[PDB]
């Protein structure tokens, strides 16, 4: 029941109420136009009020993924695309320049609409903008933003992964290898994305998934449990000891630790060939 | 030069090396089959080694978005879909049941292959599985996993946003509304996701984007700066004061704080109507 404008790479959804000249509201960090609906009610007698879900939020939908460069802190892709979305929206609703109000990061989008598409702007209002670029003390504010993001995204991840390693009693050879930063900068960023994905979407879901001891017993003739020789004392080995205790399925010891198939591939292969070759 | 199998909702990419019966390697948290290539080199005279990029990783690609529910810690969509991928891969490559080895969370995928598609399994190996569901101390391990994930996600964000609000001298009323938990577990998942997105993809990129005072002066007749009456002393108001000092563009005071358009919609509208009505 929201309105839709199909744009390059997204379906932009927006609320529309009232009659009269167009007044576009651009949301801040919440990203969604619903926050303006009580205000639009007060204005709907004077304006056609348009409250946008910016394309990354709410009921708007991307039709292709964000470019990889958007994670760079100096990327201008998103802010320019958001501004162009507003301009295209204005042109789709009005043959005349429109009224625009943005708040917070939405006021920065509004600044870029005026810069890149001044022809669509009749009047514009910047409500409490947090932009720092043109300030005399820009560096202080930029560094504070960079440091808070770094602390949240990087330090929090680093410390919780160390805790996860300690909780499972992972061996030093595996700990040292699982945390090795990738060589390239492309590999460092992908490694971060993969870790955050595994964290949110894999670890809890998979480790508490629906496997019972009875599932092992039905096909026990097919199964080998493998324990590394260099990862003794770790939690996964205790899982295999419990399966063995309750099912009788044999444990075969195999060279290396948790990552033994890449630490000691010759010896790992030798055991697999003894099993199955 | 990876191979591709096109499946429901994904293009599954894999390495294939060697000759002989099919041996599928399922990766753990790294998600990608390249970790098995040194091992494949040792096995390639005895097996057709197939080392998979699971569909959410590496050179595999989704062709449809994940379900929204996949972020739920109780979801089993992904592990079941991973297991179905391996079964379809086996049937595409072999008319006999195949050999399968999984490590870490890949061993859990392997367990679901055996459970749901035993007809594709000749022999299977579970290398160091971290599954806890059937353990006698399952609650301890499940609750640890949930606690570490929550700590890395949600909580590190909570602390950084408190520093952010102090650094910018955000009004308590605003910091209160901005930080209010949603009244649903799932609404809270969504709200954390939105903050995490804004942190990584918006705050740095937008607040240090390319806007100069010259961009304002060119169109000063069109611009109003808005300061809330309930957010005095905060950094966004200092930005407006600087713009006004240097350009003469007027500041209008408007009811509410940083979120005044929803806190005080009638008073906010009255000012906008005075400006533009
Ligand atoms: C704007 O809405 N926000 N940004 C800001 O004030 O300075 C960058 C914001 C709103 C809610 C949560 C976090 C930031
Ligand atoms: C498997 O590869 N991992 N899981 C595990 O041992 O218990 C859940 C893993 C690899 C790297 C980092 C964290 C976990
Ligand atoms: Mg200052
Ligand atoms: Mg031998
Ligand atoms: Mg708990
Ligand atoms: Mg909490």
């Amino acid at each position: 029941g929201m309105e839709t404008l199909e744009l390059q790479g997204a379906k932009l959804r927006y609320h529309q109420v009232g009659q009269g000249p167009v007044l576009i509201f651009i949301p801040g960090a919440n990203g969604t136009g619903d926050i303006f609906l009580p205000l639009a009610e007060q204005l709907k007698d004077h304006f056609t009020v348009v409250a946008v879900d910016r394309r990354d939020y709410g009921e708007s939908e991307l039709t292709e993924p964000l470019p990889d460069s958007a994670s760079n802190p100096d990327s201008d892709y998103r802010v320019k695309r958001d501004a162009q979305d507003i301009a295209e929206l204005a042109k789709s609703l009005s043959d005349e320049p429109v009224y625009i109000l943005g708040s917070s990061s939405g006021s920065i989008v509004a600044m870029h609409v005026l810069k890149d598409y001044p022809e669509v702007v009749k009047k514009i209002a910047f409500h409490e903008p947090p932009i720092n670029t043109f300030l005399p003390d820009s560096t202080y504010w930029k560094d504070k933003n960079d440091d808070i993001v770094h602390q949240i995204l990087t330090e929090g991840l680093e410390k919780g992964m160390k805790t996860f390693g300690e909780t499972l009693n992972i061996a030093p050879i595996d700990a040292k290898m699982m945390s090795q930063p990738a060589d390239t900068e492309e590999g460092r960023i992908e490694q971060y994305k993969r870790t955050m994905f595994w964290l949110e979407f894999e670890i809890r879901q998979y480790t508490h998934s629906n496997i019972t001891l009875d599932d092992f017993t039905k096909y026990s003739d097919k199964i080998t449990l493998l324990n590394g020789t260099d990862s003794r004392g770790s939690f996964p080995q205790d899982v295999n000891f419990y399966i063995n205790k309750e099912t009788g399925i044999p444990i075969v010891d195999i060279p290396g630790g948790h990552l033994g198939y890449i630490q000691k591939p010759e010896g790992f292969a030798d055991v697999l060939l003894n099993m199955w070759g």
